[PDB]
């Protein structure tokens, strides 16, 4: 059952709220602030990959305050 | 509990056993090979930052073929 | 035949919108919603590299919130 | 069946060869050599995303002389 | 306590405003004017992780004038 | 007294072995393992900036191990 | 005679003007567009360096939605 | 005396007048606009680093059109 | 007639050699050591794009030193 | 006279030497090691142009021990 890391830099200022709304999103497990180059990780499982269009084309490049996102799509599991 | 991604950059021929080898470390939740400018990434649970020594220095940089790392430090969770 | 590979960054809420575009256009084979740094991704036909500017310049970039292209075009093809 | 392009890096000289190596993977559709950061691009055609771990890990770098490479996932397709 | 180093980016006519208003913050021991790609760091020292909510996403970030942040933490100091 | 950040990003399995060799070195009053793209920070304080050549290209600089060494260096402190 | 190319980074739908417009500067051999980083390519000819003011600050840079702009200098030529 | 190298990105239709109001700074020894990725560079002599407040704090952040700066401060001389 | 731009970087010592490797080539019209990130360029002159193999992959790639080319492909000409 | 900058990334236990050698170059003016991401800078005179062939190519990318160099031509002097 698909896994994506998703990497949103939002605006400084929004960040709370992003990270808040972000939580709500159905294929969203876990979503935290993070150091780094961006500033917020979504930790998403998918039934499928099409689903990476409603939870982030949709649900988070839609959202006010969003500048840049970059999914790391997991394509083997190392279990154990 | 404190959650972190790493990122890393295996030589090529190394993302296999660098994977299932890194799946072993005890504090590393989850690890797979993902699309973008890194190969793996490696989901670890710590009861205190400090264990990066143990799972990031010690743990997965001392591995042969590991050419670059990188830690998002998770800081604050957005439940529910 | 002239193969180009057409790397689209649109603005966020733009992406749907820019991809259906992008479909329109005659010399366009096929164009996705993609994971990495570029979100779309259209594989372009070519009569000849002149007619790259018809969907590059004037097909694509005219079109508001189409941020940065980046055209990866073939001159050597691999065949069977 | 899922789209990916594969970016790939290559050694200078390995070029010509690595792009005939790479054009007799089973999941391969088209493959060129363009102009750009990456030398060569891989369209793959998948039966899921798991089989990205054939054609990439276990397939484009095995090979001698792969320097980098980069998956590009399509998730979503805009017809017409 | 944890270290951090915080490095901020300021829109350059705010840089002494912005380092004058991070020296007011209670987590900042120490915060400069550098040399570099980040016009100020700040040293900041952690009761815990969590903290740097506090300093960073409530307290430089929220601040007018801040383009881009970048949180280096310590989490093993070498001594003598 | 002149402060310095110094980032230094070590060959992995070198990071600890140069952590307490940069430790020694008179001019550090703290070095770290940190999270981001230089694994060693430095915190130096300088009688001047020609001082640096002791502690950078004399000091750090002259251990086996370092690949990239990076100095932010503090030209004005913000009080309070 | 020095040769420069400068690399020229247009807003998207200025591209096509920009592009008749470079051309029709006195330095300009031969102004392309391209694919890659930079969407445009000025092929210059100076009698001189200090002429790259003419050309670039005074000439290019004048110009309506030019972003940004790289000049790669011609210092030695290979027969 | 210190030297630094200011390197400073302005906008584009404000070269000229950047460059004739950065050499007017006393501690400037020699601007020009050059090649390259920046395109003014100050060469400035100091008596002390703090000047670097001054100089580019004050003196160059403060004037309308600078984008972007970066000082290389030099630590060490070698003559002859 | 398709006029390309190859930007070559070489390795240090080896810009000469290759410069004047380059300039016999039959495609290449003129080329030059420049200042920049690649230290040559060579403008390139084809009939058809597909010549892009012998001038790149076999022409410029198979020589010793060539650490990296990226070509500028034109494919509208600015007339007057 | 023309001037330029001439940005120098050694090798690390390479820059006093390296520094050492390019002082003795006719053509340099002044040579620092200095902050930042290239570790040595030349300020240059030069009659023409062309003598970045002497200087440059020659006198510093024949010395063993450089990486990468970057030249900033200045084409026009701002004075006073
Ligand atoms: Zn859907
Ligand atoms: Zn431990
Ligand atoms: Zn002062
Ligand atoms: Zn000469």
């Amino acid at each position: 059952m698909i896994t994506a890391f998703v990497l949103i830099r939002p605006r400084g200022n929004r960040v709370q709220a992003l990270g808040e709304a972000i939580a709500e999103l159905p294929q969203v497990a876990e979503v935290y602030s993070v150091t780094g180059p961006y500033d917020l990780v979504a930790l998403v499982r998918l039934k499928d990959v099409e689903e990476l269009d409603d939870v982030v084309t949709q649900g988070i490049l839609s959202l006010e305050g969003v500048e840049r996102t970059e999914t790391l799509l997991a394509f083997r599991a190392y279990p154990r």
